């Protein structure tokens, strides 16, 4: 039948099982709900998505936690957003964020964040908006690391083109890890569709993104070295995480990944909602940033 | 006599949130394991097995999911409510029945010790089958706790809980063993002017009948509580510091139960078994094969 | 008499007494001299300059230290540099390095970074770039801090115009300190000549940076919230500043403030030269990650 | 007999370079304290106060800046130099004529210990006149250090320095106690195939004749060195930790010397007074009306 034609991008939390990897520490509640230092895990990746200009978000997580991200975040209301939920049963790969998400997803286009992962630096807003605005095809970025072969690997020609992708490669063609933040048109879902599991028996998003990069449509900016990307793999780095942004708050006097901040800096609640936020939380220091938000301007 | 132990881990408030809007702080880890593994362990070390769980109505089931009965680790775990956070001192009305008439310890779900010869500083309070034993420990910030005087030979002559200006710098750790008096004790307590049932009013009721044993916690032991958001971040690095120049964790039940001779190498062989693709599991494995000392 | 007419900005790096305020950790040897993780924290400062495009530098130590920084630092060659050396007796104050470095300076534009100050984030080399290219007046940075009353502080009006600066005020006007990095022009060392001594018995840079705002010529730029301004001033920051460089590098595999590395970057020393720097150090992760930058493309 | 020690404080090579270029390593801060302020504090706790400091030709006039000849906290100290880093039982023929015919101990300059009861686990080495006594620590990278042999009784049976598989996961630590024997050793010890007079070369000789205490340092101490950039860093953020919860200090000379008798209130007053202004002078004068038990 006949369509008609006539910002929307939306988004995706992946806040699935991390396994028994991070047992006994993560027996008793989801790893994207552990703190880092001062506030859940899952508060960054929800900034990145909000710093990126997405309100409308699909959180997936296990039936087991689903009630606990629903009681911290809520329909999203509060914060001038649109909140989802889903299930994701089984741990069966992350691009099966797509096939969970489909109906939610419906015909526009979306970027997906993992939960676990914290991005820090300047002009990050800037950078984030620049890749929601690329309509067409896919946009993702590549960032120096120590331990490539832990990653989806991106290589590149003399030229800097990107040429190839390898999912944890024990020869590296490169040190450039893909991040887990990804930009994707209405293609995707189709894509998803059609993927088969790997030997490990999952879903890859380096396969989705290779299918881009078959095609010619696969932007992959360089996030450079003055970013950094945290990710909270071991107990050590989720250590070292919680340390990172510490020692940056309490320097600053200003907070990493705080939603209320972000939702009233991009005017998608105003001074009078950000002061109804930080009545209940007013005894603790969170509260009292809140209320020091609104009379105090911030460059 | 037995002396059965209770793990207080209720409610911190709105104090650290949003970090703990979802979950209880207790549950949440400190370097590599449940906050709450650190006092039991403390618990084990004082040789103690028959321990009752109060936590939130909310997070008890949860506790419950995280350690079952205690069996697999020659445990006997039982689990009780704490309805509202009306002081800590309503352990013992919570646990009224499950004590029953034996000798007690409580230990606060959020507190984590390390140092030398626990096992045998623990033994020694675990001895006395009359009066009650608490732990006095140099702090910086005394007002935040329990606070001891002593007299010029050492005497402890009195508590103050949470004193506007402190007699001392020395605080009352979050252990405490008590004889049979404390239920009753407990039980005729009124709320202080917080509207709290307070430990340090139980403290103070042996204290006055020369019955309470205040020991130095010497500078050589860790005491380490959880209570901001920056403290937290200190006890995982100091965890996470000796255990990885040791190559030993600090408050494993599992090793522990198996040195105390409650478990077996058969029954630790299969408890290593779930997570013997990890380093817990990995660790537990190499328990079976190696002398410590 | 005629002078006639036809890149060449000056730096200068204090880095004299931290008096007895860290001692006794300071009694041995001085704060710059201290480790930040795995370098010297004048390498830090050093890599700013580097970065802003400044070749010609002058070393500002006490008489008892300056032979240890001339046997870490030598007379710059060795990096594509041209370092000299000058004593400060007494801890007079910062603006005490421009008559001591009268001389050095001569008719260039010059440069001022504070011995201790660490600077981290993106593009910073673009934004030292930009203000070293700025020839007339002065240039400083703003950054949001949680004690303002430390620093000179710096007030802006409605429109983010500066208006005012303040000297470590017991109730600052905002938030924001000046930080240990300071661009001048020729202006400065008369400036500096006619300062007269503050309370403290110190001749002020903050009196300095005054000078130019009173005649219009202050550029004060906001060095925003993605940038990490850390300064080594207790004991518990430098811990801080040690844990926050590990994180980085140990993530990336790359360093926060290598000059050798900046050197051939900014093709001041070849390949050849930085092959031979990596022979001595051959045995430890310095040396070894010097001879990596030679195979290796980093976007 | 008296015991006199020695601080082994010489060069780590190119290994922590370019941070350790300018300045030994032993010079450097753990905190906020210079490195060798922490073994030094070792043997003052093991009640030893003539000492001999020895390091590089080009530091020793450093740390002599630094520590004067110790009659400001009631020590004795006197320094010497080793040209080259050709092993650490080097130190007993540097040592020679300042040991005498007296008993002996060496701490590495680098190694820092924290725990309970340390005054009671060190007198109880330094007591013993005859023979020799050292530490065995488990740790994570036996291969490292030192490595001893236990048989099935727990009795030291063999030495491997840094073997290429280690026959246990316990280091000797960098402490060490000698009688009248330990020079004559020395002075017979031939280098090893790594070019060094070895310290276990000398143990070993001890061990041999059934001379050898091997002490366990259990899993409740801290043993720490600064080997690398990453556990420098982790030594820090420790002392850090423990002294800013306690308010107390680790390592602290002037308040060991005081509370060892060495300087008096008057004296520990005037050492105050240079440092009034900072943490560290304002903890010395604290310690003048503060009982600590
Ligand atoms: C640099 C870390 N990112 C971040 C930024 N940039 N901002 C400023 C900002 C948010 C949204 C719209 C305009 C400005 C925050 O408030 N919180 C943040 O966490
Ligand atoms: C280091 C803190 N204490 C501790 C000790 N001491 N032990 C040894 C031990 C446990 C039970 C019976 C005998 C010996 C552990 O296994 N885990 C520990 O956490
Ligand atoms: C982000 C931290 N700054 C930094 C940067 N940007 N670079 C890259 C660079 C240096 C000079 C010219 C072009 C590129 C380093 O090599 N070391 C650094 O420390
Ligand atoms: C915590 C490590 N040990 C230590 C101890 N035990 N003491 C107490 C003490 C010193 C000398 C004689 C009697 C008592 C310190 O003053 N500083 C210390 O660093
Ligand atoms: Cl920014
Ligand atoms: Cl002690
Ligand atoms: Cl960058
Ligand atoms: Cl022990």
């Amino acid at each position: 039948h006949h369509h008609h034609h006539h910002m929307k991008r939306k988004g995706i939390i992946l806040a699935g099982g991390s396994g028994t990897r991070l047992h006994p520490a993560t027996l008793a509640i989801s790893k994207q709900l552990l703190p880092v230092y001062d506030k859940p895990m899952i508060y960054y990746p929800l900034s990145t998505l909000m710093l990126a200009g997405i309100r409308e978000i699909l959180i997936i997580s296990t039936p087991q936690d689903t009630p606990r991200f629903q009681q911290l975040l809520g329909d999203g209301s509060n914060w001038g957003l649109d909140l989802q939920y889903a299930v994701q049963p089984s741990p069966d790969g992350l691009a099966q964020a797509f096939l969970i998400g489909e109906s939610f997803i419906g015909n526009d286009l979306s970027a997906l964040v993992l939960g676990d992962n914290l991005y820090y630096g300047h002009d990050f807003h800037e950078l984030l908006g620049s890749a929601s605005q690329r309509q067409t095809g896919a946009s993702v970025f590549a960032y120096h690391v120590l331990d490539p072969e832990r990653y989806g690997v991106v290589e590149f020609d003399q030229g800097g083109k990107a040429i190839s992708l390898e999912e944890k490669p024990l020869e590296p063609k490169s040190n450039y890890a893909v991040t887990g933040l990804y930009f994707y048109d209405q293609q995707v879902v189709d894509i998803a569709r059609d993927l088969k599991p790997s030997p490990r028996g999952e879903l890859e998003i380096t396969d989705v993104n290779r299918a881009y990069l078959e095609r010619g449509q696969l932007s992959v900016e360089i996030m450079g070295r003055g970013y950094a990307w945290l990710d909270t793999g071991t107990h050590d780095s989720l250590l070292e995480a919680g340390q990172f942004i510490a020692t940056l708050e309490n320097r600053q006097g200003l907070k990493v990944a705080c939603p209320e901040e972000i939702a009233y800096r991009q005017k998608w609640i105003d001074a009078a909602q950000l002061e109804k936020l930080a009545a209940p939380l007013a005894k603790n220091g969170y509260g009292q940033y809140l209320k020091r938000l609104l009379t105090e301007t911030v460059y």
